[PDB]
């Protein structure tokens, strides 16, 4: 009986430091989770019991808290060195720095191997990138030997920068050659670490033949089996459980994100690699399994040039700032109103004495918030704080639309509602009422505007034939989230300040707030 | 055939200078209306035409604007002994500043008879004001006489601070044994001159015997016979026409408000005092109609002292903060979710740790906001322009209610919409829904309040048995308006900061304000 652990994280977003339950700055040390010291001590106690056992991320270490946004990357490539990882699949925000920001930071640092089997580089690239990255490894687990195929984003290109000289394929069609050149090196027990979302890891393990597993990420999916730990909510049970075109049980694993979770799977292997039963579940590392003391001095080590940004103080809030992906891609969020409300308060000028501002309203794909704030801690929000809720540093950008291209957008904010997708819009300046019985396309039931040429600014419904100004990040105007008809049909593009001043400067300006939920967004 | 020819203001509440159309500062002077000066112009200009002219005032001169903050009363008398008015009746806000703020100001100073029959002194103040105020005054008008009968409000104790030494009796209890008295003196003229609304005024005229001109106020009614010539919408024909009991034809008048029309009554009498025609209208005193220089030079001889209040610029404004009854009296407005916005700013305070604050509610009767606030002075916010709104010097409480005490608030907000009633409510943090087609005390289909009780606030149908905190005027936490149901019901009480200065200190705070019409009020 050849028993393979195989321990998976994903999306762990530099969430180095330990984190509250929602995954924001730890409040509260005694109910705080994740970190990479904890995630340290959990892995030792596996590696004491089990012989065999595999430690892999799945992509998706680069942004999210300002560890990233100083270190860059080093921090990523030392803290999985001291974990000593034994691979990692490329995310797509690992491109967010374009290559030479994958290069010296990761790649040049990394003791493991980064792995995809996707991606191809060409012309200056392929010379100073080969080597750096392999389509597979294979890895000497006792006295076996298991591969591991890296995957990657298809479409990458449109999420990120990996430039010009960087060639996505589709997954399967690169991924099937690398699977049989291991057959033929007689290797019978592989593994497919990428990341393309929970969807594509299905359609990997169905269509590849000779993958046993599939270790994902990139949707952020919760799997459980049985009662669930804590709040997340699972979208199945762990591992999911494939049939392949060819006959054979596919387990498919992710581990939700944020470092919350250690994914935890047993395989059970026979001589030839085939896989007799698969069990296990994703491990909640809480407050219960203590932090390893070298690697959390480790991190206060690199902690003392971070304190640089919890220094001052730009003002207090009272209310929950909920930025979770639950709220903000599924309903109103009031971190959305509090987003959109200051991308107004910002564009305020002088012009026709026939209006009142020339800008009213404001669109924001939730899935571009990316961190709640918490107010037990008196309150205070210091630009640590905004960097978790605003970490790409995007702008907020001045754009003119006809109010059919507004409809189209709203109709496209619900086209595929259920599915926390970033797509759904928070809104300023907009009243927009859904309903989800009707068909996609169809289901805009009101659309009512806050207009600018009148002295007095009041609610009027959407004309299709009317134009409208709107503030909206640069990643809309560019049609980012599938907003085609934005990039397409846009009338005017006027660029703007950073996302994190036009938000620092707003609170500063009010020194408290308490940004409620008003119905701007509402359900038949 | 003779001729009498009326002219009367009412309600003109200290707007001695020129002003707005909407009665607000003057911004800019060639197209302003109304004040002392243009009134005294076209008051010669009538003198001179005709040589049996009255000129009546019916009350509530008082209160309004900075010159009665500052001159509080003396420019009343200074500025209608120059314009030499023949009669004033007493109104509410005469004694808004009790009895010693009426007696040395103006009825000391006044060298026209001021006159109400239906209060009478008792006490202490019987020989302090006996002979400052009397019922009638009978003038010589060429070569006969005009007997001229007060009236005010049986309703002034509850209106404002007449004190408890002044009893105030039915005015047709009152004004029927005055006027059978002026006949037995061979008086066959007599005009009702008093401050009772056009309701009571109708009714004077139908039941006081002898009455043949009713001349009135305290409703700021504008009647108009054919085509008016401003915003203003006639409530009916001028001079409105009542059948008296006794079988005669009396015109009851009244000339809106705030100094902006004159009414121009003629009537032809027999030589026994019957009216045998009555036609007229009120004169629109628009820029056409020079300023007297004389008149001006001692108004801006007064001007010196109140241009302190213009120098220090609390805020700007880039919308019209709507503070009109026709607005603020019937729907939701501007200005009065800018004054309950600025009303839950200021309770914020530190509260149990399942709380983000004790109040995030606000109830605001329509009628006390007195003034809009023009903006095309580029916007500039001052003192004076905020004491024109809340020129009363008011509070803004803390009071504690039950769900029913506050659904039968709403239910009385508009248990009579349509009448330019002052106890229609502006709100902040309550989505209120009437439904006027309905009987009633029955006509809120649904209340909507914002929670306290809750790290993200959101809003949650009333409970009747749920006790809400609520901030609202010192005015109505006392029964004002008829809001009984708070006085008797509240379980707490608590004083708080002046109505004048919250608003001061929220327009600082946020440097430039844009309040809109958001819904917090809606009609099914
Ligand atoms: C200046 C643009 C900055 N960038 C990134 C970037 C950098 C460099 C070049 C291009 C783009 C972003 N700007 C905004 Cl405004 N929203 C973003 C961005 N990137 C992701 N989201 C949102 O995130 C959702 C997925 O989130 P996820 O957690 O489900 C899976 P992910 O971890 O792979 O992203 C999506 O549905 C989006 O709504
Ligand atoms: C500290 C309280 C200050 N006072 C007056 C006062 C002074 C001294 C002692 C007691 C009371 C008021 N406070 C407020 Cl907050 N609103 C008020 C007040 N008085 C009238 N309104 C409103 O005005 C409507 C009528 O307006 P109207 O112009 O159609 C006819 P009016 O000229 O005779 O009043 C009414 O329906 C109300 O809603
Ligand atoms: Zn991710
Ligand atoms: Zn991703
Ligand atoms: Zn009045
Ligand atoms: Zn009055």
């Amino acid at each position: 009986a050849w028993e393979l652990t195989i321990l998976h994280t994903n999306d762990v977003h530099s969430r180095l430091e330990q984190t509250s339950e929602d995954s924001s700055k730890c409040v509260d040390a005694s109910r705080c989770m994740g970190g990479v010291a904890r995630l340290f001590t959990k892995v030792q106690q596996i590696r004491r019991a089990e012989p065999n056992v595999l430690l892999l991320d799945a992509g998706d270490q680069y942004q999210g808290t300002i560890w990233f946004t100083v270190y860059k990357g080093a921090e990523v490539a030392h803290f999985m060195n001291a974990l000593r990882y034994d691979a990692m699949a490329l995310g797509n925000h690992e491109f967010d720095n374009g290559v030479e920001g994958l290069i010296e930071p990761l790649l040049k640092e990394a003791k493991f191997p980064i792995l995809s089997a996707n991606i191809k580089a060409k012309g200056p690239l392929a010379s100073q990138i080969s080597g750096l990255y392999l389509p597979y490894k294979v890895l000497p687990v006792g006295d076996e030997v298991v591969g591991i195929v890296g995957y990657t984003s298809k479409e990458t290109p449109f999420l990120s920068n990996p430039g010009t000289n960087l060639v996505f394929e589709d997954e399967i069609t690169a991924l099937q050659p690398e699977v049989d050149k291991l057959k033929t090196l007689n290797v019978n027990k592989i593994i497919a670490l990428g990341h393309s979302g929970f969807e594509m890891d299905k359609l990997i393990a169905q269509k590849v033949r000779g993958v046993d597993v599939v270790v994902g990420g990139h949707s952020n999916t919760f799997l459980y089996t049985g009662n669930p730990p804590s709040k997340e909510v699972p979208a199945g049970k762990y591992p999911f459980i494939v049939t392949s075109d060819d006959g054979r049980k596919v387990p498919v694993v992710q581990a939700y994100a944020f470092g919350k979770y250690l994914g935890y799977l047993k395989i059970e292997f026979d001589e030839r690699g085939n896989v007799i039963s698969s069990h296990g579940n994703p491990i909640l590392l809480d407050s219960s399994i203590p932090e390893d003391p070298s690697i959390k001095a480790d991190i206060n080590k690199w902690r003392i040039k971070l304190d640089d940004y919890s220094t001052q103080e730009l003002g207090k809030t009272i209310v929950y700032l909920d930025g979770s992906s639950q709220s903000c891609r599924f309903r109103e969020c009031n971190m959305g109103n509090l987003i959109c409300d200051a991308m107004i308060n910002n564009n305020l000028r002088h012009t026709d004495e026939m209006f009142w501002n020339h800008v009213s309203m404001c669109i924001l794909n939730g899935g571009g918030i990316r961190s709640p704030i918490d107010e037990r801690n008196d309150g205070t929000i210091t630009w640590e704080n905004l960097a978790a809720v605003l970490p790409f540093g995007g702008t907020f950008d001045l754009v003119q639309l006809k109010g059919s291209t507004l409809k189209k957008a709203f109709e496209h904010s619900v086209h595929r509602y259920g599915q926390s997708t970033g797509e759904f819009l928070q809104v300023g300046g907009i009243h927009v009422v859904y309903d989800l019985s009707r068909k996609p396309g169809d289901r805009v039931v009101k659309l009512d505007v806050l207009c600018t040429k009148c002295r007095v600014p009041s609610y009027d419904p959407l004309k299709m034939d009317e134009v409208y100004k709107v503030i909206l990040p640069n990643f809309l105007a560019n049609g980012g989230d599938g907003f085609q008809m934005i990039k397409d049909e846009l009338l005017r593009h006027d660029s703007g300040d950073q996302d994190i001043n036009v938000v620092s400067t707003y609170i500063s300006k009010m020194k408290v707030i308490y940004p409620a939920v008003e119905g701007r967004i509402k359900f038949s």
